[PDB]
């Protein structure tokens, strides 16, 4: 699988798919995150990069995470459980399957999406026309068999999707059509509603990822938006549930 190689071996530029994954939302500047798998364990801080080049693409790589916090002196364990990483060619996202937390150790189960990084497509460099259909995996708590189909129209700067084959019937939802907008860093992002049986059930956000090229005289020539990756919050009878979304072109 290459998990221990992803935790131990340094970054190699000849690896496939996404190579480096900057950990920012998964590890805050005051805390530390321990990852263990296949007999290896490494301690990552804030800003540290995860070597995803050794991981398999379009699959869920699972680790054992322990979230500690640095309070003046030694570290205090706040959380522990499973740490999921979904890798694509130009983007990757992380997920936290919380099993144990700190007493206020008490057993509590959660599922929260962590970092979502990659090669962001600038909103100012988007293609000005054409339809693009992205297909991929949508995965929730204890279920990675979700299928995502999200279409983007660049002429109208809109996009609508659909999630299928999830174990929870309330999570197979349709992603309402939403406009393409820039964020603070002017990345191409999409924020829309989540509908189930013609009922507004939640929200979803997808980031656009792809490569680009320049000519000999620093002029933009080629731009592609090949992947999308984000998350969704769906309301269920048992409470709010989060779902990780990733999709690419064929």
């Amino acid at each position: 699988a290459g998990l221990a190689d992803a935790l131990t071996a340094p970054l190699d530029h000849k690896d496939k798919g996404l190579q480096s994954l900057t950990l920012d939302q998964s590890v805050r500047k005051n805390e530390k995150l321990k990852l263990a798998a296949q007999g290896a364990e490494k301690t990552y801080g804030n800003g540290d990069s995860l070597n995803t080049g050794k991981l398999k693409n379009d699959k869920v790589s699972r680790f054992d995470f322990i979230r500690q916090i640095e309070v003046d002196g030694q570290l205090i364990t706040l959380e522990s459980g499973e740490f999921q990483v979904y890798k694509q060619s130009h983007s990757a996202l992380t997920a936290f399957q919380t099993e144990q937390i700190q007493d206020s150790m008490v057993a509590k189960r959660q599922f929260r999406i962590g970092d979502i990084a990659g090669e962001h497509t600038s909103f100012d460099k988007l293609p000005e026309g054409g339809r693009a259909t992205y297909r991929g995996t949508a995965f929730g708590s204890d279920d990675a068999g979700g299928k995502l189909t999200y279409t983007i129209d660049f002429a109208a700067k809109q996009g609508n999707g659909k999630i299928e084959h999830l174990k929870s019937p309330e999570l197979n939802v349709d992603l309402a059509a939403a406009d393409i907008k820039p964020d603070g860093k002017r990345h191409a992002v999409i924020s829309g509603s989540v509908l189930y049986n013609q009922a507004e059930k939640g929200s979803y956000s997808l980031g656009i990822f792809g490569y680009y090229t320049k000519d000999t005289n620093n002029n933009l020539t080629l731009v592609k938006a090949q992947e999308v990756a984000g998350s969704a919050e769906v309301k269920t009878v048992n409470g709010i549930r989060h779902i990780g979304l990733a999709a690419k072109q064929l």
